[PDB]
């Protein structure tokens, strides 16, 4: 009853990921803890250079490791950004002190947009076993099955060392005063209900309630793109391509917005979501908000990612499945 916890690096805020050990000895990969889906996967050496993808990230090779027992099961990821699919296999997965003998995916059809752009090289989720691909008893579920942990529970600190997850407990000394919480809406994911969505301080989005996927492994908010097509209308910002802009100097003008979640009023002001990376006019400045449309069944919802888990710390409790957020630092 112990409480270990991962430095995480932080790539220009909009990509945080950590370090794992698959194998004996240890092969080492950056991956991205993520809250939203529930597979462990690396890409394989089995994956063909013609995934420019794979030829261009660490990658497992089992001939290598004494522990790697397996099994060959085809199994195909589609996450809300991509597929990726491979086999699996079984082996070693140290996550931050605790080992434990893992299922993961060895990925192989390892598609460019978007996984060329990732700097991580592997995902390690930490939902729950209603949604690992292939129903195999998820990372976080081994580690309490050995239990080890102080608290069946965990929480991620996502700086603005570029941040850390917290197995087991709570680093109370990277936020400002008792989490409060919000307990689950389905349980099997870590959606919350999210009742009104405001600018300035007016409800203007979600006044009849609707989700939120709290998700580690995200850049972003996202929200469905009507919502965000009026959300960035009623700030005023302008679409190019990739994203919403405003330019720079109006940077500190754009309102704030408040997502209502569960007892408080979340707001975010405009240093909090815009990339304000010169105030001056001339160039135009990003806007961390992106629509994204999660399909059925986990979604459609809005996604509240690391623009957000930024300004709160935030407690993911398997326990009594609630989540919890308590202002940053
Ligand atoms: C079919 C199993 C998955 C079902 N669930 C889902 O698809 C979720 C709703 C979404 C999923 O959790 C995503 N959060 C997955 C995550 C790996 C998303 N990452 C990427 O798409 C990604 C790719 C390239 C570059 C960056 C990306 O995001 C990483 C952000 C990490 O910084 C925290």
């Amino acid at each position: 009853n112990t409480t270990s916890s991962v430095i995480l690096t932080n790539y220009m805020d909009t990509q945080y990921y950590g370090e794992i050990g698959i194998g004996t000895p240890p092969q080492t990969f950056k991956v991205v803890f993520d809250t939203g889906s529930s597979n462990v996967w690396v890409p394989s050496s089995k994956c063909s250079r013609l995934y420019t993808a794979c030829v261009y990230h660490k990658l497992f090779d089992a001939s290598d490791s004494s522990s790697y027992k397996h099994n060959g099961t085809e199994l195909t990821l589609r996450y809300s950004t991509g597929t990726v699919s491979g086999f699996l296999s079984q082996d070693i997965i140290t996550v931050g002190g605790i080992t434990v003998t893992q299922m993961f995916g060895e990925v192989t059809e390892m598609p460019a947009l978007p996984f060329m752009l990732a700097e991580f090289d592997g995902v390690v989720g930490m939902g729950f076993i209603e949604q690992a691909i292939g129903r195999v008893t998820p990372i976080f579920d081994n580690i309490i099955s050995q239990g080890v942990l102080k608290e069946d529970v965990f929480s991620f600190y996502y700086n603005r060392l570029g941040g850390q997850i917290v197995l087991g407990g709570s680093d109370p000394q990277h936020y400002e005063g008792n989490f409060h919480y919000i307990n689950l809406i389905k349980t099997g994911v870590w959606q919350i209900q999210m009742k009104g969505v405001s600018v300035g301080s007016s409800t203007l989005l979600c006044e009849d309630g609707c989700l939120a996927l709290v998700d580690t492994g995200a850049s972003y908010i996202s929200g469905s793109t009507s919502s965000i097509e009026k959300l960035m209308e009623a700030l005023g910002a302008k679409k190019r391509l990739f994203d919403y802009v405003v330019k720079c100097n109006e940077g500190p003008t754009l309102p704030d917005i408040s997502f209502h979640l569960g007892g408080k009023e979340y707001t975010l002001t405009s240093a909090d979501y815009v990339f304000q990376e010169s105030y001056s006019s001339k160039k135009l400045c990003t806007l961390a908000i992106h629509a994204m449309d999660i399909p059925p069944p986990t979604g459609p919802t809005w996604a509240l990612g690391a623009t957000f888990i930024r300004k709160f710390y935030t407690e993911f409790d398997r326990r009594n499945n609630r989540i919890g957020f308590a202002l940053a630092r």
